């Protein structure tokens, strides 16, 4: 579990579109909880205002393989796409709010509600590509996390790692970097990484900063990303693989550690 050290070109992701038609922001869970599976497979369709479907698949089912096994219909909208499925509940964040919202996927059950306390939201605290990016929920090897700024922190990535059952804020620290100066953030192995454009073509991993120390740096690995597109990507620590919506597909990106 070392230092990120380089980052594959994006490969578009072909398995659920082409078992179901929908390209969709589609989630894994890296914790997978029996009844469900690694096969088990999520989507939130981006069309419409106020979304609040999200469709289980069996992509290996026995029973209806290509049609959503199941439609949860949740209490309250997305605010963004950005959600992530960890230990079998699907965490968001509200729309127009700064709450954070576990959803137990299995019994259709609000197991917890917490307001992320000074984060910005709704366009306040957005990544560099804008939109509604101001909260930002992530999984690494350790569980969940949240990334967002306050005005007491003018603006940095503040990053507070989260009990998954209640969501507690376990641990807060405030990084030394602008939230709005980078494209998109990520943690792998308690390290938070960023992503920045330094021209039209050009963008890399730029900055990192260890949770387990403090300790921050630059960086200058080579990032291929194909668009610009608001939207947050996530590090999957299973797969040990990042997985970006773009519009049109889903993508990963293959990442080596320093060993």
């Amino acid at each position: 579990c070392g230092e990120l050290v380089w980052v594959g070109e994006p490969l578009t992701l072909r398995t659920a579109e082409t078992i179901t038609g929908k390209y969709g922001v589609w989630m894994r869970d890296p914790k997978p909880t029996y009844p469900y599976t690694q096969e088990t497979t999520w989507r939130i369709d981006t069309v419409g205002t106020d979304v609040r479907q999200v469709f289980e698949y069996d992509l290996i089912s026995q029973f209806m393989q290509g049609y959503p096994s199941k439609v949860h219909i949740l209490p309250r909208p997305l605010e963004s796409t950005g959600a992530v499925v960890y230990s079998g509940s699907l965490y968001f964040q509200g729309a127009e709010s700064r709450t954070v919202i576990r959803y137990e996927l299995n019994t259709e059950t609000v197991k917890a509600e917490k307001e992320i306390p000074g984060a910005g939201y709704h366009g306040q605290f957005p990544y560099s590509w804008g939109g509604y990016t101001d909260i930002d929920l992530a999984v690494d090897e350790a569980g969940l996390w949240v990334i967002y700024s306050t005005d007491e922190a003018k603006g940095a990535i503040v990053l507070s790692k989260l009990n998954p059952e209640n969501l507690e804020l376990e641990q807060t620290w405030e990084t030394n970097i602008r939230k709005q100066s980078v494209a998109e953030a990520f943690i792998i192995c308690g390290t938070l990484y960023t992503v920045s454009s330094y021209t039209s073509a050009d963008a890399t991993v730029n900055f990192a900063y260890d949770t387990g120390t403090g300790i921050s740096k630059t960086l200058t690995i080579p990032f291929k990303n194909r668009y610009k597109y608001s939207s947050m990507i996530k590090y999957n620590p299973l797969e040990k693989k990042l997985f970006a919506w773009d519009n049109l597909n889903m993508v990963t990106y293959d990442i080596k550690l320093s060993k």
